[PDB]
Order: C-alpha cells, then structure tokens, then sequence
C-alpha cells in the first residue's frame, strides 16, 4: 500500500532525472510542513542471536527480536509497548516486573545502554515539524534499509554516513549528508526543481529498496 505508493513517487521523481535541469532549483521544493516526526537515530545489529535493537529521535528505544515480536521503551524510561507475533499490541511498565517478559525488557536495556555510551545520534541537530516501530530491515552491502510502521523507510549509507528519510504520507524525502546538515523535499516539487546529483542518486538506490521490500 504505502510501499506501492513510495515505489511510484520515486519512480516518477526518477524518471523526472532531476539532476538533469539547465538550472537545478532544489531549495523551491523544501517543505517543512513535511519534516518528519520520527526516524531512525541509532541502531545495533544483533541479529546473529536477538535481533536488532534501535533508538528514535525521541531517545524512545525499539527492538525487533529474532522471533518477530517487538519491543518498544518510551522515553520515561518505564513504559512499554510489546507487538505479539500476531501483530497485537499491548502497553505496560518495566517497574510492574512482568516475569514473562523479563527476558525481552533485559535485552532491550542492554541495547539502550550501549547505544547510549557508545553511538552518536543521527539527526541531532534537526527541527522538529504515533510511534512507530520496525516493521521489517535489510542490509546490503552499501546500506541499511529500515521500514517503520508508519511507512517511513530510512535508507543510511555505509561508505559516507548519508541518509534518507521517505514518507509516502507525505510523498517527501529528508537528505542527511555528509556535513550532518538536514533538508527535507516534496518529491513532487523536486520533479519540478530539479535537484543536484548526490540526492539524485541516492533517489535511484532508494526505489531499488522500495523494490526488495516489495518483492520480500
């Protein structure tokens, strides 16, 4: 639905080949009406034996474990939110020690801790405009590629720590690039604008994403 609708927005900003105007005009399409509310701000690859664990912008932290149910730990740093296998949601606290759940909750504190002593956050410095979780990742071998379930994808570069920010809501793209500076397009503005190579390029590599994600 909301990836369908991604794929066809960066299709059509693609085939627009922006970076291609006599005069590209990228600042015309920045929207901050579209600045978007959550992403991606660090994450830990544990998937060999817990799955990976992530924070949002908010410093709220996430986890999809390995045996597709989630975790999310709101920033009071006691409520909860646990996804079943199923999809169903269910919201409790740390503090009410829910021996079940014990396990999960010891895991997702090991990744806010570490992530606290030992990553830097991505989009610090950045102006604000439901929580999501993860629904589903992927790595290949330049990027990791993160589908929340409020149908934001995030796509962060390995080789230069350049990342996107895709809302199908609101059809835009935020660029983070190598200097840490943030800037948020209207896709459809961006088609009219144009926009220089760098995004460009990273555009075709996000609709290649959408892509997998469609086809798995």
């Amino acid at each position: 639905c909301h990836l369908s609708d991604m794929l066809q927005q960066l299709h059509s900003v693609n085939a627009s080949k922006p970076s291609e105007r006599g005069l590209v005009r990228q600042e015309e399409a920045e929207d901050p009406a579209c600045i978007p509310i959550f992403w991606v701000s660090k994450w830990v690859d544990y998937s060999d034996k817990y799955g990976l664990g992530y924070q949002l912008c908010d410093n709220s932290v996430g986890v999809l474990f390995n045996d597709s149910t989630r975790l999310i730990l709101y920033n009071d740093g006691d409520s909860l939110q646990y996804i079943e296998r199923d999809g169903t949601e269910s919201y409790l606290t740390v503090s009410s020690h829910p021996n079940s759940l014990m396990k999960k909750i010891t895991l997702l504190k090991y990744f806010r801790n570490y992530m606290s002593e030992h990553l830097l956050k991505a989009g610090a410095n950045i102006t604000p405009r439901r929580l999501p979780y993860l629904r589903t990742w992927f790595r290949t071998r330049s990027a990791i590629i993160l589908h929340l379930s409020n149908g934001s994808v995030q796509i962060n570069f390995f080789q230069d720590h350049t990342k996107l920010i895709l809302c199908p809501l609101m059809a835009a793209v935020t660029y983070i690039d190598e200097k840490r500076d943030f800037r948020t397009y209207r896709l459809s503005l961006l088609e009219e604008y144009g926009c220089c190579k760098e995004l460009a390029s990273r555009l075709r590599y996000a609709r290649t994403m959408v892509d997998k994600l469609l086809s798995s």
